[PDB]
């Protein structure tokens, strides 16, 4: 919603 293609801002 907020974001495009990356949840979990690790790689
Ligand atoms: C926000 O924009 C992050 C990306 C979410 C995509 C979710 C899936 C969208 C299609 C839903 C169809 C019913």
């Amino acid at each position: 919603f907020q974001w495009q293609r990356n949840i979990r801002k690790v790689r």
